[PDB]
Parts: C-alpha cells; sequence; structure tokens
C-alpha cells in the first residue's frame, strides 16, 4: 500500500562529513542565506554538511564547544530518524532547519532571544518531526497505536513522540552534542527542546493565538520571559510552514506531497471501516479550495503576526498572500477532486 513508509535502519556518510562536513555557506550557494532561496534544490546527500554549515556560520559550534564529531553523529542520527512519507521526511525537517537559520541572518533574533534559545529552535527544528508516519493525532487514537496508550491522555500524540525520539538520539553513545553542558543548561535545552517541539501541534497554536496577538498588539519585551516563550512558538510554526513562503512552484509541490500522504492515511481509515476527515478522503477533497483555506485561516495568520513584529518579514507574507492568490487564479483549470491518476500537479 501508499501507507507503507520505511526507516533507514535501527560510515561512509560519517566519514564524507569528517572530510569536509564544514564549507562556508556561500560555497553551498551564494542566494543560501537569502528569503529566496529554496532548500529543497539542495541533493540529499550534502544536506548533512548544510546543517553543520548553517551551525559553523551561526558560531554555536565554537560558543557552546561542541564536539565538531559528536555533532556530526547527532545530524546523522536526526536524518536516519525520519521515515520516507511524501511530506513528512528528511527534507521537510531540513527545511525548516534551514529557515530558522534564515530567520537568525535576516532578522534580528540575537535583539530578542538569548543564544541559548536560537540554538534550541534550530536543534528543535531538525527533531520536530522525527519518526512521523505520515499519519495525524486522531489517527494514532482511531488505530490505538502505542503513541496513543503512552501519550493521547497528555495531548499532541505525536509531537510528544518526536521529542522523545530527539532524546533517545541525545541519550545515544557518541551523540549528546550537550554532553559537556552544565546540569542547569542540559536542562534548560531539554525544556526548551519540550515546549518548541510541542508548539508545532496545530492544537496548541490555537490556543495561543490570542496571546500571540495581544504580545504582537503591545510590543516585544527582550526582558520578559513569557515574550521570550511567544515568540519561540511563533517562530516554530513560521518554520514548519515556511514552504508558503517560497514560489507558487514549491506551494504546488508540496500541495501533492502533502495530499498524497493525507489520501494515504484516509484509503488506511477507509480499510479500517472509519469515515476520513474530508482533505484526506481522495473522492471528496477539492484540493485548491483546501489550499486557500489552509493559507487564509493557518498560514497567513501566521506570517502577519511575525511582520507586526519584524519589519524585515513583510516580503514573507506577500509571498504566502501571493501563493493563495495564485490557488484561486489556478481553479479553474483544476476541475477534478483528489489529485490526477500519476500523482502529479504539473499540469497547473
Ligand atoms: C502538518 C501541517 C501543519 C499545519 C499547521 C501547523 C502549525 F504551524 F500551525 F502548527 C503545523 C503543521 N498541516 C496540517 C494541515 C495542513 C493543511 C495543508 F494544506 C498543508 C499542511 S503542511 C503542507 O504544512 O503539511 C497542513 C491541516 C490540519 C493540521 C495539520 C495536519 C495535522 O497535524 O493533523
Ligand atoms: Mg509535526
Ligand atoms: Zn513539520
Amino acid at each position: 500500500s501508499t501507507s507503507l513508509y520505511k526507516k533507514a535502519g535501527f560510515d561512509d556518510e560519517y566519514t564524507k562529513l569528517l572530510h569536509d562536513g564544514i564549507q562556508p555557506v556561500a560555497a553551498i550557494d551564494s542566494n543560501f542565506a537569502s528569503f529566496t532561496y529554496t532548500p529543497r534544490s539542495l541533493p540529499e546527500d550534502d544536506t548533512s554538511m548544510a546543517i553543520l554549515s548553517m551551525l559553523q556560520d551561526m558560531n554555536f559550534i565554537n560558543n557552546y564547544k561542541i564536539d565538531c564529531p559528536t555533532l556530526a553523529r547527532f545530524c546523522l542520527m536526526v536524518k536516519k530518524g525520519y521515515r520516507d512519507p511524501p511530506y513528512h521526511n528528511w527534507m521537510h525537517a531540513f527545511s525548516v532547519s534551514h529557515f530558522c537559520y534564515l530567520l537568525y541572518k535576516n532578522l534580528e533574533l540575537t535583539n530578542y532571544l538569548e543564544d541559548i534559545e536560537i540554538f534550541a529552535l534550530f536543534i528543535s527544528c531538525m527533531c520536530h518531526d522525527l519518526d512521523h508516519r505520515g499519519t495525524n493525532n486522531s489517527f494514532q487514537v482511531a488505530s490505538k497505536s502505542v503513541l496513543a496508550a503512552l501519550y493521547s491522555s497528555e495531548g499532541s500524540v505525536m509531537e510528544r513522540h518526536h521529542f522523545a525520539q530527539a532524546i533517545a538520539i541525545l541519550n545515544t553513545h557518541g551523540c549528546n552534542i550537550f554532553d559537556h553542558f552544565s546540569r542547569k543548561d542540559y536542562q534548560r535545552m531539554l525544556d526548551l527542546m519540550r515546549d518548541i517541539i510541542l508548539a508545532t501541534d496545530l492544537a496548541h497554536h490555537l490556543r495561543i493565538f490570542k496571546d500571540l496577538q495581544k504580545m504582537a498588539e503591545v510590543g516585544y519585551d527582550r526582558n520578559n520571559k513569557q515574550h521570550h516563550r511567544l515568540l519561540l512558538c511563533l517562530l516554530m510554526t513560521s518554520c514548519d510552514l515556511s514552504d508558503q513562503t517560497k514560489g507558487w512552484k514549491t506551494t504546488r509541490k508540496i500541495a501533492e506531497l502533502i495530499y498524497k500522504e493525507f489520501f494515504s492515511q484516509g484509503d488506511l481509515e477507509k480499510a479500517m471501516g472509519n469515515r476520513p476527515m474530508e482533505m484526506m478522503d481522495r473522492e471528496k477533497a477539492y484540493i485548491p479550495e483546501l489550499q486557500i483555506s489552509f493559507m487564509e485561516h493557518i498560514a497567513m495568520p501566521i506570517y502577519k503576526l511575525l511582520q507586526d513584529l519584524f519589519p524585515k518579514a513583510a516580503e514573507l507574507y506577500e509571498r504566502v498572500a501571493s501563493n493563495r492568490e495564485h490557488w484561486t487564479k489556478v481553479s479553474h483549470k483544476f476541475t477534478i477532486r483528489g489529485l490526477p491518476s500519476n500523482n502529479s500537479l504539473d499540469f497547473l
């Protein structure tokens, strides 16, 4: 079935990073630190090297005295910790991480948050969807999975699992990048990573929205600890939906990947004798309308809030609005429900 997604495992890629894993960012691409860069254009084999390059460029390898081969092992473990569903794979975590690096390079993050908080945001970006199965939180509960048994009573099933997988990698032999960290700082990292990963659940975003709005309405406070907590949540959700800030071709390809993933879950729910949500039912979903709704209600407010706090982020919101206008303009060519027989949106 289209719902079966494999895990890589349980030396040549490590030695390659040990050879020339730290390359100056400009050698990767002259456009690498721009909001016009598309990290999905980077070959998958060069992504682990780009992670190190961004960490070095932000100076986190020297500021935190991170042992380079420990970081090389950790990155490869994070990469290996992703399965291969159409959307929630390593290439998604890599692109989300790159956008966190873009926010640091283009917005003045050091003038809003502590070095430790931005470093936590980046690491959380790499880990935020670890071991994702191509299915959502409702599916875990309905399929009565081990993950639902462990976490449903606490809420955010997948997000708690993703954080647990990040902790397991850290507690693996030679992957603890924070090994030399002090007891209070090591725990600070674990606590930041937990809140940041939990902020990737839509349910959470929907609950903190009024508070995000009020923070932007009043104005950011560099001395207010709660303001640092709320900013990190908005920044995490902006990294997670960052493919919408790119060109039309990226939003069109990401729609193709997410609906292939959503539709496979729906087919699995139908085989289980359950009725899927409309967006997960290939016989009911009309992708342009679903995209417009997702962009109006979820993506556009997140970037509108980011524009209110960071003036330099205005271009991001306008690209998201433009992509939304593009889906309305294209809806006349897309006259069918679901995806075409070949799973491609290239015809648009
Ligand atoms: C997983 C993703 C998402 C959305 C918001 C947040 C955030 F930032 F708000 F926190 C995180 C993650 N997602 C979801 C939808 C959705 C629609 C789309 F058209 C595109 C995406 S995409 C391309 O970004 O995968 C969608 C609808 C229901 C919620 C969610 C799926 C689910 O988890 O049940
Ligand atoms: Mg997620
Ligand atoms: Zn994600």
